[PDB]
């Protein structure tokens, strides 16, 4: 469908993953109206992350924020691949960070990243599969969204993002109905405890899993987790998604798992990524007390 | 008016800001009577900060402490620019620190400075505006006073101290009456929570704001804070105050915000500053219990 | 006796210490079936420690785990010296770690080692007695088992493992019946407090002692601890056990103490060790509440 | 008087300070019987500190411990200068540490020293007065004793230990009867709070004072502390005590303050000191409950 300032279309991998593209006109207006604040301004003054979010959404006739929220909160969807026409080269890395910042802070707030010391982190790669997982499993607070952007890509064969929506996982009911699915387990990167599975508000399964940080306490937990790992990694429901330079995935971390495919080692390989993770925060008609 | 040991006169920028000058006679007597304790003695033995405060006030026929307290506690004023005749060169930096220490510890105590590891900090600059703010917003305890002294100044164009008394801010009522004015927000440099506005004992607005450390949790808090920032930074009530070498500002941190103007980058630029921050502590007739 | 996949035989030092040897056939099958996961995979993904435990026990017709548990939990025994035919050279260090990992995680879980940052630690030596002690005395949680493996041994004269089963200690009753045996004392490597002696479920003495970390608070505690030390170190019940390359001791840390004999300083001496410590965890028929 | 293994005699500075000298026969027997444990053994295994204490006291026909306790606990005395005939050269530093360790652990236990990471600390000096103070004022637990030993002394003019018994301080009653004497104040090297004065079991004044770590909160506390400082530093009751190599002071930290006199800067100056601090612990007939 045609919205104000962007277009929206289902991906070739899955109707659950929608591709959102900001038009050139919208992109150049946004970059002009946020040229005043460099990325370092966003790092130091967090309210500016919300200011550039507003500018972007205002440029979309206030259609962007409700569309982002409806898509990410919809159990049937929950995943976007987002880009802006004309932003597609590593030389525009700062513009990429500004744009991703604006989109994220229309739907929530991005958390501190211990690896960068900022609300986002940039990584350079210069090659086996990264297994599917949820982020944020080793802290008490829930991470609702994962944002992963391709900043640069050179002589890169393979390395697609891997995605699995829990409602596409043919082994969901077998593992979810197991008693250990509800057992709180230790997670360590202070340790926290929570089960591998939980439920959303409607009783449907969500996951809080990563194989590196879950710490099975005994043989019973361990053997079950290793079968869970196999059952996830071999699932026929996994999506394999190219993420070209200037595109980013924005996914609901509760019922999507993500990872990364193997890629070819090449001497001149360069891949740059940018990540953000945070929680949802948005207005809705709902109950409160007092005045 | 003519006091004992010093003179007091309103500034050219504002009747709220008073200029206090210690006479040459008072200055040389003070420096003589405190020559026994170098600044390093004040760093190691905090009661000596109060000893040099007493010496200074005794040299003013005990008129200084009550004048300092009455001015800083007066909502109509709350700000002093203080100097001593004959102390005006970077070579007298230690004397400057002694004098500022004596003045501060007549009205309170200066807190530990994480940047220096001492009760004061000296910074050298060798250029855009520093936005108006209150100090101490990222800890639980209230900072009542900010003390900022010019130790050295070379080839410096611009860079005045910026000051804003809340009762000169034409947008006070619009932001203070907003519901978010009373919302406790997260501040981070352990995180603390408090609103951007509060009230003094008489119900009049005070502020605990800085754009770098306030952490809006969502789009609602963020957009409001960015408009607050604009409304402060563009206020026609801001004072632009030169602070010559050997002068220091001493302001009530609750209803004055402070910052620093842009200055010209110059290859041979040198500016040295000294800061102290602390809480008020003083005698008054008021109620207690027991014996 | 002849079990499935291994043999079991009493040691020459003591009927309490049993020697368990995996057959060549079992050893090569295990190494083949776990070749897919290098040691670094076990370091990062703890459930894999339980996966390789299962593979080993499945290769023993599920006779290994119950035998390990029955031996280690038996007060009359509680100690194993374990090896696999064909794994006996430092070049197979990784295979050694895999095998020891599999055995340990059939009976419990190995704890984080602050010296290595992993669930195990490797040390190289390149010479006086290490006194008998229990591990884990400076934390609140009980360490049930100590696993010590010889990875390499070159020009090594002496240095046997020293072992003492409390039921072989001729001074047990004299020290256990002393009031200070039940006095909680301070242990420090946050400090913890516990007595030097405790009891198992049947009222029989267990120990939580090491001379370096126990911190007697006064002359009374100190003199008694020094006599305890002498009484342990001179006990005629101590076993002196060679541990050849590829063998490991696996002992119940509650009623066995361990240490190390003096060895000859030699310029070309090389000794490599690997340790794991953890808690028991296993299935048994016992009571629970609720459903 | 003549005791078994040592002699005891009042000092030339004060009848409150007694000089205890171990005879040559006692000294050589002690060093022989503790030759088995080097100082590094005492650092690692704290009960050995009590073992060498016992050996020393046994060599004194068990007269040493009761004499040490009676002297240090006696309000009229509370201070010893201790030496052993034949131990008087820096080359015997380890022997000095052994001897001081044995004496201290007959009457208590020496605490961890953050400056050395051991139960004692050695410092080399290679020159103004160190003001009188009590140790341990910045932690919650009471330090009952300070032990200070001269390990080496070369081209040293001046630098006597300074001592003040509170019952020799002509200003005791004036400061003790002041309300601020009972005011808990902040001490910082987590901060602790306690008054400058307290009382012993009989209501007599004790002190917990040092000018560097006490943190007066305001002008009232500060001015009073500075007068207290003057009143202590100018007291005519201060003792000036040479401490030759191999001698150590052992004082009751509650009613003795200590410091150090000025000394002459000399290019070839070398002074080595060893300190221990701890709490009293000893047997006495007194009440308990239960069995
Ligand atoms: O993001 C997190 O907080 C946990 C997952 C880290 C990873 O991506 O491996
Ligand atoms: O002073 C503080 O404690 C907060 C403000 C720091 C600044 O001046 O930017
Ligand atoms: O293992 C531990 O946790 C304590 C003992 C350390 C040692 O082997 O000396
Ligand atoms: O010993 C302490 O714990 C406090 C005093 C330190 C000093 O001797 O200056
Ligand atoms: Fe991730
Ligand atoms: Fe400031
Ligand atoms: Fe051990
Ligand atoms: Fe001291």
């Amino acid at each position: 469908q045609d919205y104000s300032g962007f277009t929206l279309t289902p991906s070739a991998q899955s109707p659950r993953l929608l591709e959102l593209t900001f038009t050139e006109q919208t992109t150049k207006q946004f970059l002009e109206q946020v040229a005043e604040w460099p990325v370092q301004a966003l790092e130091y003054k967090s309210f500016l992350r919300f200011r550039v979010a507003k500018i972007l959404d205002d440029l979309c006739a206030n259609q962007l924020q409700p569309l982002l929220l409806k898509t990410l909160l919809n159990r049937a969807e929950g995943a976007l691949l987002i880009n802006a026409v004309g932003v597609d080269d590593v030389k525009q890395a700062d513009e990429m960070v500004k744009l991703a910042t604006a989109v994220a802070h229309l739907i929530g707030r991005s958390n501190f990243d211990a690896m960068s010391g900022q609300y986002y982190a940039r990584f350079v790669v210069k090659h086996r599969v990264m297994e599917l997982h949820n982020d944020g499993t080793y802290v008490e607070e829930i991470t609702d969204y994962v944002l992963m952007m391709k900043i640069d890509e050179q002589n890169m064969q393979g390395g697609n993002s891997l995605l699995l929506h829990l409602d596409d996982w043919e082994h969901l009911d077998n593992y979810f109905r197991h008693p250990l699915a509800r057992r709180p387990m230790r997670f360590a990167a202070k340790d926290v405890f929570h089960p591998v599975f939980d439920v959303d508000q409607q009783g449907r399964p969500v996951m809080r899993y990563i194989d590196q940080f879950v710490q099975p306490k005994d043989f019973e937990e361990g053997v079950w987790l290793s079968e869970l790992s196999d059952a996830i990694e071999t699932s026929k429901g996994i999506l394999s998604v190219p993420v070209p330079v200037g595109k980013f995935l924005l996914i609901n971390n509760l019922f999507w798992l993500h990872g990364r495919d193997r890629f070819t080692p090449h001497p001149d390989l360069r891949r740059e990524l940018m990540r953000q993770r945070g929680y949802f925060a948005y207005a809705s008609n709902h109950y409160q007390t007092h005045q």
